[PDB]
């Protein structure tokens, strides 16, 4: 009934080339068992989005990674959003929901826009750069931190913090293992940075903390709804702005048309997320026996699914391994669907947005000039180096 498949997800060899083996996935039929790991697996569109939008039959309470949160220990406190179900993710969500708002994004839009016109004239002066530590990594590490309220001691914690996260969504190989062996002085940075004295005042953290009045969530939950911000955000938008200009240096005639309408910019962003899904998995765990696509799944079985194969369905999207900035992109699982569905995604968009119009204003070209290098993760796609030429507009 069931293809069972010999496929390894989580392998150097799978990160290094993806895609046929997606197909091959999807292909394979609605659901496949994954015999390396004992889970089921969906990769087409259809399926990825009915398990996305179920939380009571595919749950999160036990782990959105492959471990089984009733089974064995998490490897650190459970998040209260991503690794809750309704109801006591609700107010948690909601809290995050207006600490990230669409009011908030106003108030760091017009800093934000300025440091990445800024970071993109500097790069300028050097001309030839690596996108991904000059650029895509450097540009987030700008601004974030200092939207969270972050002292400045300490940060070189934050992106081996989230590398960490990522790698400890994913089974228990070496990536995971060696994470993990590393974890103890970030755990240590991260956990104390989330109490309130160490917020400063009106950034993200902040007010956090602030919300502890209203009923919504208590002064001891705040710590640990900060630790999603340190744990989220930084690695996903790296990895999603070297896509994009992966992308606009791969396809120069998407540059050009970014070129010649930068309000194409937004667009060209989520085309990317789309395009390169920063975040490929996630598991979701059966709370019963359910039929999905035709195959009856048993209880407290593991769900992976296959976000970026879902973002590349032929069944659901027109030539889906071209970058297009004016596709339509409404509906791509890139930032999840459903309850919980990304909630930092309007940081993430004005973040992608603001560097795109910069590049879009700024640079003729983007051109190749060095050996690309891919950055491997259990959980993340994205590039270690990516040595580019940049040419003044
Ligand atoms: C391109 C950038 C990003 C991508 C691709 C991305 C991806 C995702 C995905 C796929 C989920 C769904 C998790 C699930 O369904 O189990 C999610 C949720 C979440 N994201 Fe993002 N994200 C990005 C940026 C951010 C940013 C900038 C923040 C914070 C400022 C953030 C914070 C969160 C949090 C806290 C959740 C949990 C929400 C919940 O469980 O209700 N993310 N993200
Ligand atoms: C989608 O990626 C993440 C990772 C961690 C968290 C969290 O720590 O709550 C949320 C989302
Ligand atoms: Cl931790």
């Amino acid at each position: 009934t069931i293809p069972h498949l010999a496929i390894d997800p989580f392998s150097l060899d799978f990160f290094d080339d993806p895609y046929p083996d997606q197909q091959t996935l999807r292909d394979a039929g609605p659901v496949v068992y994954l015999d390396k790991w004992n889970v089921y697996g969906v990769a087409r569109y259809a399926e990825v989005h009915a398990v996305l939008n179920d939380p009571t039959t595919f749950c999160s309470s036990r782990g959105v990674g492959l471990s089984d949160f009733k089974k064995e220990k998490p490897w650190r406190p459970p998040s209260l959003i991503l690794e809750a179900d309704p109801p006591a993710h609700t107010r948690p969500r909601a809290v995050l929901s207006k600490v990230l708002s669409p009011a908030t994004m106003k108030t760091i839009r017009d800093g934000f826009a300025a440091a990445a016109d800024a970071k993109v004239d500097e790069l300028l002066q050097r001309g030839c750069i690596d996108a991904i530590a000059d650029l895509a990594e450097a540009y987030p590490l700008s601004v974030f931190p200092d939207a969270m309220g972050l002292k400045q001691e300490g940060r070189e914690h934050l992106l081996p913090y989230a590398g960490l996260v990522f790698n400890a969504f994913g089974p228990p190989n070496e990536l995971r293992q060696t994470a993990i062996e590393r974890s103890a002085p970030h755990q240590a940075y991260v956990n104390e940075q989330c109490q309130r004295p160490n917020l400063a005042p009106g950034g993200f953290g902040a007010c956090i903390h602030a919300f502890t009045d209203t009923g919504e969530i208590t002064p001891d939950e705040a710590p640990l709804l900060v630790r999603s911000l340190l744990s989220a955000g930084l690695d996903e938008t790296v990895n999603g702005i070297g896509a994009a200009v992966y992308c606009l240096a791969r396809f120069p005639g998407e540059l050009q048309r970014l070129r010649s309408d930068p309000t194409l910019a937004r667009n060209a962003f989520e085309e990317a997320v789309r395009f390169e899904s920063p975040v490929q998995t996630f598991f979701r765990t059966t709370t019963r026996e359910v039929e999905l696509g035709g195959a009856v799944i048993g209880e407290g079985e593991k769900v992976l699914m296959f976000l970026g194969s879902a973002n590349r369905d032929p069944r659901r999207w027109s030539d889906p391994d071209l970058y297009d900035i004016t596709r339509k992109t409404s509906g791509h699982v890139g930032f999840g669907s459903g309850v919980h569905m990304c909630v930092g995604q309007l940081v993430a968009r004005l973040e992608g947005e603001v560097m795109l119009s910069a590049l879009a204003r700024k640079v003729a070209a983007i051109d190749i000039d060095g050996p690309v290098k891919r950055r491997f993760n259990n959980t993340l796609r994205g590039l270690e180096s990516l040595p580019v030429k940049l040419t003044p507009a």
